[PDB]
């Protein structure tokens, strides 16, 4: 039985050495890429739920938001209506940050389209969309 | 543009579920776990490379070996012909190890693949083989 959840993650390595160089030249790592992502796409997140989706482990994620926090990136602020939740979001400075960041992301992306194939790139990804709905 | 390698992670998670209780029930980590498959399918490996094929962080790898062969699952070595290389690989104990979790991780995998479609299984697997082949 070969190894699914293995063969994900290096079928992930394969299409990060694609974008660390422009996360390397833009000075981010993908832990943070991660959640500026997140944040991007879903908008305000409870910090839970963020490391969840965001595919990050609690004790780092306390650290990826100090840090984006402390550079300006991300805002972190109590529920008005439940003060022991706490929401994230990116900042005007982390949202430009996110602009300026995707022209070299979508050139990324063209590079794994030409080279994987983009009908296979679109299988790929409806099929990983399906495999996420069968978490219990 | 969604994202793939976002995604890749995200689809793990989802089959996770489906092993951690038995790794939990084990008493093992998946990083544990990831390093015990790759040196069972590949036998011994140079140190480094077994880090890059099993997907861990060379800091975390240090710790991942010194535990796995304080447990007397893994030997290391020097080869005898470059003495500055590290080889790894599974003890007896280790490979009865991996022989006591593979019922209940083909039990699992079973589960996926009723859950998921069989031949949905066989094409994901098949284009994450391929994703992997593009890496430059």
């Amino acid at each position: 039985r070969p190894s699914l959840t293995l063969t994900l993650l290096q079928a992930r390595e394969a299409a990060m050495s694609f974008f660390r160089p422009s996360l390397n030249q833009h000075g981010l790592t993908e832990q943070q890429w991660r959640v500026i992502r997140i944040l991007r796409q879903q908008g305000e997140m409870e910090s839970y739920q963020l490391a969840n989706q965001a595919c990050i482990l609690r004790p780092s994620m306390t650290g990826v938001l100090a840090r984006l926090e402390r550079d300006g990136i991300v805002r972190r602020w109590k529920a008005p209506k439940d003060q022991r939740r706490v929401y994230v979001n990116l900042t005007e400075k982390g949202q430009q940050c996110f602009v300026s960041m995707s022209g070299d992301m979508e050139k990324n992306y063209q590079r794994i389209q030409e080279r994987f194939g983009e009908e296979k790139l679109a299988q790929l990804l409806e099929l990983l969309n399906e495999l996420k709905k069968i978490k219990p």
